[PDB]
């Protein structure tokens, strides 16, 4: 063993729990690189770390005229950390900070790695219906997600699996696991590096609600992964009766399902919406159903989307 002096770059209640384990196994905390508030909650890992003293710094920025910004740097090389651990970061850390430690840096990432490099992999597993995911806790290095596997671990995806479900079952209590477990590894020098196969590498970006818009323009059962694979976060959308709405709850499950109803004209969509008393109906450019259980309206209020007239 080897207790050790750790920088935590991360945000939400999984950056949080990490802290908190890390802690717990008797490592040191010297500080957390997390987000601002928005709005006006502040992140729950900077104010568990704030309650217990631990510096907390918040960005971004990170970046300024090609160069990390020499305060953020300041900032961590103060803190003498042997060790960086991300359990959710975004952007690019600058290989100054990530090369830094003793023992380098260690990163959270969603999917199984090379599938999925970079940001919102979890969205990008649903959308394109993968049978099987899970998480991977990879040594940076200076690509994008391309470090050298410490553990990963795999689990079935379910057809109607959504961004949240996914990860609340086993994304986010496992992956804290993994990430407590490596730590540990690494504490006793027994970490492994599994360098990532070349075959079957895919990349996608970030995805903003904006790129979550709805392609009617596809057979059903692609328009079922894609509001799945945006659901809750950022949330699949289109525009219909003069507004723009978000669906959420899909399923292909259209057993004993007619359509009949209301209509819910859709522009660009191959048929209309029918709002009937199970939810809302709609059809794929091959004429086959899909049926959505939830309608956030532009104003955020949450229907069933039976009770979308009324
Ligand atoms: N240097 C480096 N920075 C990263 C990643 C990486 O692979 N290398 N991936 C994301 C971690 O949160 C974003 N930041």
């Amino acid at each position: 063993f080897q207790s050790m002096k750790i920088a935590v770059i991360g945000q939400s209640l999984f950056g949080q729990e990490v802290y908190c384990h890390l802690r717990k196994e008797g490592h040191e905390v010297v500080g957390v690189f997390t987000v601002p508030d928005k709005d006006g909650k502040a992140d729950p890992l900077g104010l568990e770390a704030e309650k217990d003293g631990v510096p907390v710094f918040k960005y971004s920025r990170w970046r300024a005229k090609g160069q990390a910004l020499p305060d953020v740097v300041a900032k961590y090389q103060a803190l003498g950390a042997e060790l960086n651990v991300l359990p959710f970061c975004s952007q690019f850390i600058p290989m100054e900070i990530i090369s830094a430690p003793r023992h380098g840096s260690i990163i959270y990432h969603p999917s199984l790695l090379p599938r999925h490099r970079g940001a919102s992999a979890i969205n990008w597993t649903l959308i394109h219906g993968d049978k099987k995911g899970g998480f991977s806790i990879f040594w940076a290095d200076d690509g994008l997600d391309t470090g050298d596997l410490l553990l990963q671990k795999e689990c079935e995806v379910l057809p109607d699996d959504t961004v949240s479900t996914l990860y609340n079952r086993f994304l986010f209590p496992e992956g804290i696991k993994g990430m407590v477990q490596a730590v540990r590894l690494i504490a006793e020098g027994k970490a492994p590096r599994l360098p990532q196969p070349e075959e079957g590498a895919t990349y996608e970006g970030i995805q903003k609600k904006e790129t979550a818009k709805i392609n009617w323009d596809q057979p059903a059962e692609a328009i079922h992964n894609w509001i799945r694979g945006n659901d809750k976060v950022p949330g699949a959308w289109t525009e219909a009766c003069e507004q723009k709405l978000t669906f959420f709850n899909s399923t292909l499950n259209t057993s004993g399902l007619v359509p009949e109803g209301d209509a819910l004209p859709i522009p660009g969509a191959h048929r209309p919406g029918v709002v009937t008393k199970a939810g809302l109906i709609l059809f794929g450019n091959d004429d086959k159903m899909l049926l959505v259980k939830n309608i956030q309206l532009e104003d955020g209020k949450m229907i069933l989307a039976s009770n979308f007239f009324k």
